[PDB]
Order: C-alpha cells, then sequence, then structure tokens
C-alpha cells in the first residue's frame, strides 16, 4: 500500500522503522503549517502568489530589520496576492500575517519601539505576534496589554529563545497561545549541543498542552544560495514533523535567498513524506491516555471523531467552526484523517493554521433561513472543496463534527457520511 | 472513590490489583445478564415476579425434563410476572425466554425429539435456543433448519459440551449467535482440570468475534440446600465476569433448589462487584486494537462512541436499535458506561439480554408524525427510564447513538448530551 | 530444535502479543510438562492422622501439612508431628528423591479481647519446642499482632515463619503494615467470608496476592477450595475454577482445610489440586507478567537481586529447564521465586529448616544435600551443582540439551549470591 | 545536614526522563540543565585529508575523541595512503606509554566504487589488496547494490584479509530495496547520503536513514550515518541549528557511528568538528528512552540457546536493574561485547581483549570500549581471567569510568576461546 500504511500496521516501533518503504508514496495532504519569512526575495505579488500555489501557509514579518512603511507595504503585497485566488472560493487558500517583534533588547519589560510595532499590528489586522523574548508569564502579559482591547483575537506565540525562557517554560506556556522554538538566539545562550534537547521538550510539552509549537531557524539556510538543500537540512526538517511540531519555518530562505518558492516547495515535499512516516499507533494511543478526562462536549467529540476516523480510515474530518476550538481539539489527538474546518470567520481560517493537520474554508455565503439547511450547505461546501483539491473521492467515508445550537463552544456531534 | 475507580486509573494491571479497595462499593447498574432455570422451585407465578425484582434477565426452560404441556404453561406464568410492571413504562424490565434442548442422543442428526422441541418454541414465541450438544457447524444448520420459516429471528446460543464441540470451535461460532460453556457435561467428557482452559479460551474467542458467551453449571452449587455459597462459588462467579462472559446461568440453584431467589440476588451482587474490578484499560486498548477495521458506519459510531464515553465517563450511552445490532456493537467494545438500548421491538428488548451491559427499554408509545420528532421522544425516554432507575442524574453526561434515516443498519451519529 | 515442544505446555498461548490472543490460543490438549510450582497445604485431621495415608499424600504431592490447633490438644497434635516425620523419614533412602515437607502450626487465634490469647501462647512455646517451620496466625489486624507473635517464639523460634492469616475488615485495612512485619499473608477466606460481604472476598483475594506479588512475599489461598470433595469423589465445576484461578491470580500456596482433615477423599483431593494447579501454571501469561513484575520491582544494589533478575531473564531467553540455585537460608530462591519464571528453580541447601521452608515461595523445589563439606569451598559448590543436576536428571526435570541457569556466590554464608552461569546437560 | 547527594545524581544524565512510563512523558522530562555524566558510546569516523593529516593535528583529534580514521580512496594516491597510515599509527601509538589510558584507533578504507557499470571496479581491486597489505581494519564499500556485491569484495580482499569488517554503503535505490540480502552477507551497513540523496528524492532520504538504523538494530549489526553532517563547519567555527538536529538525531535513531568527511578532511575547523560531534552526541545518549527500547529490542531478539547470547541479555537485565557503571566483558574476536551492544545498555561495555584488531574493530559497535591487554599470559589460566577482569577495573578507575562502591557486571567464559562465553557475575567496586 501507499502513504507508509504497511509502516503503520506495525506492532512495535521498532517494526515501523523497519517497514519503512521509500516506493510508498504520501497520498494525504500536507499538514505542518509552513511559515515563510516576507523579504525583498518574497515581497512581489506575483512571487506571493506563487508561494501561496507553493504551500506557504503563514507570512512572517520581521521587526527586527523594516520600518513601518516597508512593513505595511509587506502586509499589502501579501493580502493583494491572497485575495486573487478570491474569484474561486472552492479552491481558495487562506494565508496568516503573523508580526515577529524586535525583542525587550536591553533586558527589562516591553521595549517602546516593540509597543509602537505591536499597535501597528493590531492596526493593520495581524492574525499572529511572535513575541522574541519571553523569559516569563509576565512578559506575555505585557505583549497582550501593548495589544488592548482592538488585539483580543491575536494569537500570542512566544518564543523561547534564551535558558531563563526554558526554565521557566511551564508558565510561559500557560499564558501563551503557542510556542516559537526560536533556535537562532537559543543556540547562543545555551550551549548548541543542548538545542535539540530544549526543541524536544518544548514540542512534547506543547503536544501535551494540545497548544501549537513552532519549529524556527536554519532548517533550509543553505538553500538561500543554493537550489538544492543538505542532507542535515531535510533531516532537520523531516525530525522537526515526527518530533510533533505544528509549523515549520523560513527566514532567509524566503526573505532574502535567491530560492524563495524553492524553499517552500522542498519544505512542502520533506513535510509530506514525515507525516506519513509518523506511528500514529503508539502517538494517538499516548496522547490519549495523557490527555486528562473531560466533561466539555467539544472535547468528548473530538476524542470520538477521532478514533472514529481511526476505525474506518476516514479520508477528512469536516468540521464546522467559528473560532477554530473545534479543529484545534480535534488536531491534539494526532489524526491521520485531514480536519477540515468550515468557517465563516476569515481571522480564525487564518489563525487555524497554527495548528496541524488543519485545512480552513471559508464560507463567504450569507446564513440561510434554516439553521440545520446551513450548516448542511457548509458540510457539502467542504466536501466540494476537498472534491476538487483532491482529499476527497466519491465513495469514502468522512467524519462529520457539529453542534447542536449556532454559536461558539457548542459542538456535541460526530456524524459518520459515506462521500457522494 | 466508588466502583474501583482508584484501581481502574491505574497504569499497569499488578497495580491495577493491588489497588483494589473492599470499601469500594458498586454504583454501576448489573451488566452480565442472569439466566434463571424454571423448575418446580421457580414455577410460581408470585416467586417469579420476585426473581424478576431480584435481576433475573433470561429464563431458561429445560426441555431434557418436562412435558410440552408443562412448559407452555411455564412461559404463560413468566409472561404473566413480566407483565405485571408493563404498568410503569420507564420501569418495565423485559425477559428473554430460552429453550434448552435436550440433545442428539444417539447421532445420525438433529434428535426427533428435538425437531418437536423446537417447533414447539417457535409456536410459543421463544427468543433464545440453547442448542444441546453441538459438534460441528452442520449441527448448527440443522437446528436453524428445525425453527421453520416463522423462527429465523430466534436466537441460536451453541452449547459446547464435548471435546469435538471444542476442537471445532471456530467453525461452530461463525455459524451460531453466541456460545454457551456448558461445564456440566464438559467436565465429564473432558478432564475435570481441563474446564477451565475451555471455558477461558471460548469466552476470549467470543469476546474477540463480538458475540455472547454464557458460563454454566454449578455456578452456585451449594446454594440449592444452603442459603450462602462457598468461598469457590463466589471466586467462580466472580471469574466468569472477570473472564469476559456476558451471562451467567443458574440450573438446578433455581429450578429444583430451596433458594432460587437469593441464589438470583447472591449470583447479581457477585457480578455488580465483579464489573467494577474488570481492567477497562488495558481491556479497550486490547478489544479495539484486535478489532478489525470497518467501513460500516454502526461499527464506526460503536467506536467513538466507546471512546467519548471512557473519556468524560458518561453515565449510559443511549442507543436507539431495532434489531439490537447498534446496541451489540457497542456493547463488544465493553464499555464501562450502561448502553441502554431503546427499541420498539419487543423480541429485540428481550433477546438484547444476551449482550453484556445493554439495558433494554421497550417504547410503547406511538409514532410522532415527524420522524425526527419521534427519534427525540425516544431518546427522552431512555433518559427519563434511566434518570428513574438510578442509572442518571442531571448534570451528568451520556452518549446518544441514532441514525440518519429510520429503518435498521442506518446508524451512524453519535452525539454528547448533558442531562437535563 | 524440539518438534512437539512447539506444541506443548501452552506454548503457542504464552507466544501471543496480547492477552486476548493468549486466552484464544489456550489448548485443552496441551498437555502440561513442567512441575507443579504451587505448593499445597492439607489440613492434617482424623482422616490424614495414619502415618500409611500420609505417606500416600506425600506421593501425591503435599508440600506443608497443617496443624489446626482449633481442635486438638497438645497430645493431639505431638502424635501427629510423630505421624508426620515418620512419614516424612521413610522416603530418606533415597536423596536424589527425597522430598521434604515442611510443619505449619494454625494457631487458635485471640478470641475476644486486646492481646494474644493465653491458650495461643502456650501453642507457640510447643510449636517452638517442636521444631515447627511455619506459624499461620490466626485473627492478625494489625502490625502489633505480628510482634505479639513473634515475641511468643523467643530466643529459639527466630527462623519460625510467620504467615499472618487476614480473617476480617480490619485485617484488611491495616494490609501493608502486616505485610512490612510479617514473612507472608494467608487469605482465610472463611472467618473473612464472615466478616466481610461473601461478594466482596474475591476483590480481597485479588488485591492481597497482587500486593504480595509485588512485595515478593508468599501468599496462600485456603478455605472451600474443593469443599464438595469432603463426600463427593469430584469436585464441582467451580471449585475447579476457584484453584485454577488462585493460580492464575498468582497464589504462592493453594490449601485443603477440612477437605483432607475430616473428608472421605483426602489423597484424591490432594491429586486433584495437582492436577489443575499444574494445568493453571502452564496458562499463566508470563510475558505481561515478567514484563509487569520486572517493572515494578524497585531497582537494587543488592548482588543477590541483581543476579536473581539477570538469572529469571537468562532462562526466559533459551527456555531454561531449571534455575539451580545454591541457598543457605531461601532468600537466594525466593529472590527468583519474586519475578515469577517458567523455569523451576531448584534450590540445593544443606539447611533441613530452609529446605522446609522454601516450600512456601512459589516455583522452588528444594533438595537436602547430605554430602559432607569437601576441604576446598571452591570444590564443595561444584560438587554441590551436580547434585541438583541428577535429581532434575532422576525426576524428569532435565533432558540432554536442556541448558539450565546456575547461581552461586563469591564466598560461603548468607547473601554473598552474586554469580549466574548458563550450563548445558551432558 | 542536606544529605541527597544522590539527589544530584537521578537528576543528571536524563535520569528523570529516562524513568517516565510513555515516551511523551519522556520527551517533557528532558532536561537542558542535566548534565551527561556517562562515557560517549557512538564512535566518531573523521575523513582524514590534508586538513587533518599532520601526526601533531591527529594527536589532538584522538584526544578529541576520534574512533576510526576513514582514507577515502576516491581521491589521494597509495603513497599518499600508505603516509596517511604512517602519520595516524605513529599518533596513536605515542599515548601507548599509559596503557590504562591508552585509546585504540581503528583505519577504514572507503572504496572509490564500480564506477560507470557492473563488477567491482579495477582500481577497487588494487585499492582492497593494498588495504589488506597495510592491515586496514574496515572496509567501507562503495555503492553495493546487491549481495554478489558483497562477495566480490569479500574474494578480493583474498585469504589474508579476512578479519577485517566489511561495511556496505548504501548509496542507491537498487541497494535500499535489496538491503536484507545485503546486511545478512555484510559486518555492518553505512547509510552513504551524500550519492543516496541523489539516486532517490532527498524528501526521501531520511526514510531510508531510519529504516536501515532500524533494521541493523534489529539484526545487532553496526550502522553507520554518513555524509553533511557538521557541513557548515568546514568554513564556519559553529555549526547550524539543523546540524546539530541532525547528529543529535542520527544518534536517537539508534546509530552505531556517526561520520565526518570534508569537516575534517579539507575543513579549516577539523578537531572543533570532532569535539562538537561528541558534545552532540554525549547529549543524545542521555536522551535515548531505553525504557522502551529495551523492551523492543529484547522482545524482537529471538529465543537462544548461545549461552553467549543468553549471558548477554542477563548482564543488560543486571546492569540496568542495579544503574552498573560498567560491563566489564573478556573477549576475543569483540563477540560478546557485540552482543551486548545490540541490547543497547545505559552502562558502558568495557571490552578487554589481546587481540589489537579486535580492539579496532569494536569501535564499529555502539557503547563499546576497548582496552588492550598487553601484558603477558599467565601459566594458569584461571588466575589471568580474574587479572584481565581486573586490568579492565583498574582501567575504569583512572579513566573516570569507576567511582569507589560502584557496580558493574563482569562476562566470561568456561574456557579460553572464541564464544565459549557463559558467566555474568556482579562485583562491587574495591
Ligand atoms: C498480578 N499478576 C500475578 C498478574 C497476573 C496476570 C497477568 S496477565 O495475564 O498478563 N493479565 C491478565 C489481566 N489483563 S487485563 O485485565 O488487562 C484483560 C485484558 C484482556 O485483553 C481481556 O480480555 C480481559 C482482561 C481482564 C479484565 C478484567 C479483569 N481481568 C482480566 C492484563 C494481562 C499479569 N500481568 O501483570 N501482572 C499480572
Ligand atoms: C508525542 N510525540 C512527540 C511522539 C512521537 C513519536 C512517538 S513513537 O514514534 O510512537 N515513538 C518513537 C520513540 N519510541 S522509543 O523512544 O521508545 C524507541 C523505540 C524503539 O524501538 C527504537 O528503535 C528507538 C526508540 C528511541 C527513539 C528516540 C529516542 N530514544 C529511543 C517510542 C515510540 C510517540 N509515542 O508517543 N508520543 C510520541
Ligand atoms: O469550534 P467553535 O469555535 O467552538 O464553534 C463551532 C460552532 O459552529 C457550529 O457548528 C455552527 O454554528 P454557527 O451558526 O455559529 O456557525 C456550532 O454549533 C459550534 O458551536
Ligand atoms: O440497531 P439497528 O437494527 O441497526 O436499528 C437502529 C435503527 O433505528 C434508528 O436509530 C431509528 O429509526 P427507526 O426506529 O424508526 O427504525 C435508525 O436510524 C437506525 O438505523
Ligand atoms: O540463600 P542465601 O541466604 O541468600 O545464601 C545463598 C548462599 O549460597 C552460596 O553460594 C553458598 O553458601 P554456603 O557455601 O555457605 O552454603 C553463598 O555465597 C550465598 O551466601
Ligand atoms: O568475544 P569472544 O570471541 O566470544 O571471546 C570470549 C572468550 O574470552 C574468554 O573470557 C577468554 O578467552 P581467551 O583466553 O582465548 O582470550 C573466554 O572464556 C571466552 O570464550
Amino acid at each position: 500500500q501507499q502513504q507508509q500504511l504497511p509502516a503503520a500496521m506495525a506492532d512495535t516501533f521498532l517494526e515501523h522503522l523497519c517497514l519503512l518503504d521509500i516506493d510508498s508514496e504520501p497520498v494525504a495532504a500536507r499538514s505542518t503549517s509552513i511559515i515563510a519569512t516576507i523579504g525583498p526575495a518574497s515581497r512581489s505579488v506575483e512571487r506571493l502568489k506563487e508561494m501561496i500555489k507553493a504551500g506557504m501557509n503563514i507570512a512572517r514579518l520581521n521587526f527586527s530589520h523594516g520600518s513601518h512603511e516597508y512593513h505595511a507595504e509587506s502586509i499589502a503585497n501579501v493580502r493583494e496576492a491572497v485575495e486573487s485566488f478570491a474569484g474561486s472560493p472552492l479552491s481558495y487558500r487562506p494565508v496568516a500575517i503573523a508580526l515577529d517583534t524586535k525583542g525587550p533588547g536591553s533586558g527589562p519589560g516591553l521595549s517602546e519601539q516593540d509597543v509602537r510595532d505591536l499597535r501597528f499590528g493590531v492596526e493593520h489586522g495581524v492574525d499572529i505576534v511572535f513575541a522574541s523574548f519571553v523569559r516569563k508569564a509576565s512578559d506575555v502579559a505585557a505583549v497582550r496589554a501593548a495589544l488592548g482591547p482592538e488585539g483580543h483575537g491575536i494569537k500570542i506565540i512566544s518564543k523561547i529563545e534564551n535558558h531563563e525562557g526554558v526554565k521557566r517554560f511551564d508558565e510561559i506556556l500557560e499564558v501563551s497561545d503557542g510556542i516559537m522554538v526560536a533556535r537562532g538566539d537559543l543556540g547562543i545562550e545555551i550551549p548548541a549541543e543542548k538545542v535539540f534537547l530544549a526543541q524536544k521538550m518544548m514540542i512534547g510539552r506543547c503536544n501535551l498542552a494540545g497548544k501549537p509549537v513552532v519549529c524556527a531557524t536554519q532548517m533550509l539556510e543553505s538553500m538561500i544560495t543554493k537550489p538544492r538543500p543538505t542532507r542535515a537540512e531535510t533531516s532537520d526538517v523531516a525530525n522537526a514533523v515526527l518530533d510533533g511540531a505544528d509549523c515549520i519555518m523560513l527566514s532567509g530562505e524566503t526573505a532574502k535567498g535567491n530560492f524563495p518558492v524553492e524553499a517552500v516547495k522542498m519544505q512542502h515535499a520533506i513535510a509530506r513524506e514525515a507525516e506519513a512516516a509518523v506511528y500514529h499507533r503508539q502517538l494517538f494511543e499516548e496522547l490519549r491516555r495523557a490527555a486528562p478526562l473531560s466533561r466539555d462536549p467539544t472535547e468528548v467529540t473530538a476524542i470520538g471523531a477521532v478514533e472514529a476516523a481511526f476505525k474506518c480510515c476516514a479520508a477528512a474530518i469536516i468540521v464546522l467552526t467559528t473560532t477554530g476550538r473545534s479543529a484545534q481539539l480535534l488536531s491534539r489527538y494526532r489524526p491521520r484523517a485531514a480536519v477540515i474546518a468550515v468557517t465563516r470567520s476569515a481571522q480564525a481560517a487564518r489563525q487555524v493554521h497554527l495548528c496541524r493537520g488543519v485545512f480552513p474554508l471559508l464560507y463567504r455565503e450569507p446564513p440561510e433561513a434554516i439553521w440545520a439547511d446551513d450548516v448542511d450547505r457548509r458540510v457539502q461546501f467542504g466536501i466540494e472543496s476537498g472534491k476538487l483539491r483532491g482529499f476527497l473521492r466519491v465513495g469514502d467515508l468522512v467524519i462529520v463534527v457539529t453542534g447542536w445550537r449556532p454559536g461558539s463552544g457548542y459542538t456535541n456531534i460526530m456524524r459518520v457520511l459515506s462521500i457522494s
């Protein structure tokens, strides 16, 4: 069979490793979202469109370099390239816009420049903030305050860049929306030979907590100048996916390199192969065993849907979401099935890329008179969207996750549907 | 906590054994159905009513002793005592009627008397047939043929009573509806020291097949004369439940003994305690791992519902059934939650006692004009009944299993309900 | 390779990856070949006082002889000890087939008051004077009760093993403190089934056996195991079930109280208990049992404990017929037993008391070495090795090629075990 | 007063992370402050070239932890490689003054390959005969595609080259497909990712690496991870975040050896790359989840009636039970040490042998620390055995392996000869 299914059927992880096949082509859609740093090499509207077609999910704006005028233009080009595909909603791919802060610099609270960068992001409608150099939970609260009452929906991903941040990780993760393993600065503050330990630990604690985790810095570094990466670069990218990272990131690879689209395509290729090599048998059992009991129907429905999808090898789990939460809760159980999130919120659709295996679609049509009808219309939108994108074929089984009443947090239904 | 919950939380079976508490009272309803052999000591309509209140689920008619007139009278008195409780529809407990055949005696095929006995059972509306001395799959086919065209809906439980029956078990189970470990005759054909091996093997193979299994003969033998059983008798009963038997049975204990109701009450008491001592953590994992993948939504919904019920420690899994199949498929995954089956079929309600943890409700209310309304009215019937019988309290969580259109084999929905 | 050995003593059922597949692979035609591990304790009464009949019970597999001091005078029980030791030493002519038997004293109990009853003090002093090996302390409810029994033994009764009978609710609740100070536990289901609901007795049994297995201390299942056999020649289906399940639960010993003491079939009950125990031992799922027992056992800096886990692991790897261990106090063999190997722990000791007492730990087969000590200890141990090997070649335990694990020490005495060595037979 | 000095232990070398019941819990328990204390297991293979040819710099590489010296026969004349052998052996035997701290180094020959078309290359025949004549210990057979290719290399060595270990470099798709037959006839495998990354898609190389390492771990045969491990260190003093990651992951995957090519052969930081590979490998070994690794390795290993194999599993089990500092094994061929290594113990497998070749070759097995016993054989073998055993104890005492009060597992045999191992004995230090 295909997509490492004989390797996934193995009773032991050693058996699984021995059953890995280079000829077993991956068929599932690429789960681990790609974050591309936008710079001179990736700012043109034609090239940005190419990167979207290549699989860029999030666009990073590094506020360490660049003026507010430069970054406002970065956003416009990004938006314009994304919106050119709006004419065909069944194929429109949303892209999130993230702001990577410059950092507290001198050491104390939040830098004055960062307050001005954060209020700019709020004004320009950014979805995610990569908080540079977070060392404690008070640093996160300061960033949340710097966004104000308008920046409430914006996701805060804390960049762990030093030893203090690693030690105080649990308090930072509790108050953050997710973590970024910013290996660049981290490789300097702590010994370079200990960085993998911090990466693997953070990814593990994030997987345990259900919160997104981003692997960052020098993933395909040689591709800035060369058309093909090193054997260690392909290895690192594949291992970040195998470790359980929700996102993979490109810095100078897409910002100032000669091969921006090629780095995106390469990251996509490796991530797709690594996802099929995931030992879901033990991964799901351990994730389920580790997850505490829940009396929230959204969480209870998530584990039931993931279990049901595993049983029939469901091609996708279509979930109707409003804030992204239902999709995030399905993602935490790491299913082999694609979590197709259908939401009317464009912000939630962009943000849900931080979760692994979540494929957002934006329902652009107005709500129907009968809620039951409007719900079924969105389920069909996700079936039609997944059919033209290759996710679904006729005769496939899908798990459909819905709620009992309109509004966020009412998810409670899982239903087994047969395609067409 | 109560119902061996600290013992169930343990990561290892040894830790589970060490965590068993005598003071941890069981709270869940008694799953393992009790089959009581009706004889002179239990013929009384007055006494039958007491045994129904004591927890008798199935009434066995041993055709080795007794005339057709004697047994048609026993059935008439059983049904009289059962329909006396039909005034309260939320608390009406259905009882199945089983016919235990005399056996092939000599051997050319099915005995001449058995053909008459089987024709009688069909005419008298029996639900289950205990086929005595089954040695091959041809023996089962002969019994099904004997049940003519009318009797095609009677469940056939094959009594494995000899060495040939044990050897040819897999072919017999494939054609049977379930197995009875008839240890009486079995303990004579094969060495008495090897009977436990055959019992444990058959129960294991039946659990793996999802088919019911009955433990029979000398379970509380001393209680025929004495008011209290031996330490080995309580042990055997508890161990049959721990082994994974769907049903426990009383022969002379209830048919000709001085303590018929007391034996039923005692079997109930032991079974309730043994069910709380079940290590569901490994049991469910092994049962799930062993069960093959399925493209049947009834099957897929069952594993999703059982997984969702474990996650929240759901009070009960309310399933709407017609043939009892949906409830049986939930039972095979051995949930801690009570599978409350809500059916309009009187026969299916009686027969569903063969599956462990299935609590049937006969829905006598008239069909509503709108099917979705009728489904919800039936779903609420299960909630009303369980809540009345102590199964449910307000604020509890239940897993509700339904289907997309009316008619059997369309089950595909699992929905997390919060009581009242 | 062993052709018939593939379908043998539930080996296909033991090879299974899951316990459910293990249950499905159990075969009635797979005859057990290994020696019977779970020791049998027979209560000696009027039906079993006869020296002639005692000899039959020894040949039938009785390992320990119980003296119930609830009935009988000191003269009545001293005669029993003489009858027993007489039958015991009748087989001493052939030391290679010499089966030692332990003598246990079951106390009457504290009656109805705080402290050890006055009769119990006399009974315990009697046992010390008569050289009993084990004491079944009736109605133990706390760790102070055990200390009182140990004090009543005095300076002479130091080697005597104290098995605490848990017979009531207080004893069940205070189990961990009682086990810490006891040498082992008896699940005295008779009295226990009265103090706590009869439907909760199996819970207490399974818990105690589990905690004893965890602690490495012996555990005895007692009362009404083959109760119907007091009057009838064959037991009930529930009785064979209970006996088999006690073995499957992990009990080191099975007992016959009243089934041998006053029943028409004393030898037949012993033979039946032996037959069931042998079948149940082959049905043990050693794959998960050993993994769980190893995982649960704490790490140790004691070479006797470290050697035990290494020897049990080595025996599983090659399907060693037996693990021959050279003990002095029965500790090295007890430490091997706690890891529950499929191989027979053949204990070779010069201590007659330790040889009798080592019956309390499951799978331990004691062989009293009567030959005199050689001038060189580095010669003595090597001859003590061959003594145990030839007892297996006589008793059927071993055949040519049947590899064995040999457990010895660096110097002679108590607790200097540190060597495990893989030996090939002939 | 605050007598918890065993709190410092159990908190070092990822011991809290190793004690976890689940692999997720293990990942969550990994600590950057938990310093590794055990000796570095995964052997380092350094490619010798212009940057690493001087005897002076070779001595620093040996002190930095180089275990095997690779001679790439794709570049270089027979005169150049023979001079490299003299410079290497000269630098190695400079430390022979203290046998209790002498570190042996193996010499490997990496062949040029069959070139353009089937059959063993004509240059390779000359190269292989040269290696035999010059006493090489290992041969990295370039571009092995089937079991016949291995047999051709074994034949090309001749009757003299019988002890030489043959590590087959899997460099193409055919080699990956026909892996099981190649491993059966090879002494070990090299995951030569350089050539491999060209023959098969670059995104599928990790799959081939992880599969090969897994099958090698299953078979008990050594496995080497090769090509671009610390590539940026050829020019820069510090590696990339992906390079440290890849090195650590090769160890975590279960590779017995890690390798440096241009990194030491033609780079500006040869010693620094060796020191860096050592640093990462040491940290990655403490992060190994031995709890499931040992259970899976034991479960997967077939039952054996060979006492050498039975003693190995018993010794590894006994070492985990007491957290033995080291497992001292007496070996002649290196087989007893290899069989202990396959079960992947946390204890250091200290191999004591009188064979200089076996001592060099035993570096291919992970966690095997060879010490060459130069003392003369005693008249009675019985005494001589417990003095070679004591040599290992005194060697560990000096080399920081053994502290007083520690426990060691000692693995010996019943008679002098290969494969006669059958004894495991628990010894307390000093
Ligand atoms: C304490 N001692 C002496 C022990 C005895 C037996 C075993 S065992 O045979 O390996 N063991 C049997 C019990 N199961 S299990 O409980 O998870 C269970 C798995 C099923 O698949 C299955 O159908 C039924 C059961 C089951 C359920 C409730 C009570 N009883 C059995 C786990 C596996 C031990 N494992 O570790 N310690 C063990
Ligand atoms: C949540 N995330 C981060 C996870 C990722 C992957 C897996 S997994 O693929 O099932 N997983 C891989 C790691 N092994 S293992 O560590 O026991 C190991 C078993 C071997 O047989 C073997 O050859 C090598 C190893 C091994 C690998 C890395 C470090 N030290 C040892 C266990 C099984 C997870 N299981 O639970 N959580 C998992
Ligand atoms: O995933 P979230 O953010 O909790 O919200 C998902 C919600 O979407 C629905 O499926 C559809 O309802 P809406 O009309 O608000 O879109 C709800 O029933 C469910 O609560
Ligand atoms: O258990 P069964 O035989 O599959 O029957 C359950 C059936 O009953 C329902 O739950 C309700 O419909 P009806 O009771 O009107 O047949 C169906 O949707 C489902 O297919
Ligand atoms: O059973 P124990 O108390 O652990 O002792 C076993 C003893 O066996 C021996 O191998 C032999 O002891 P002896 O020569 O004194 O009989 C000792 O080294 C060890 O102390
Ligand atoms: O590693 P190998 O080839 O199995 O050799 C191990 C051998 O070493 C010894 O300990 C000593 O052997 P030598 O005297 O031949 O060196 C043997 O008893 C054992 O058989």
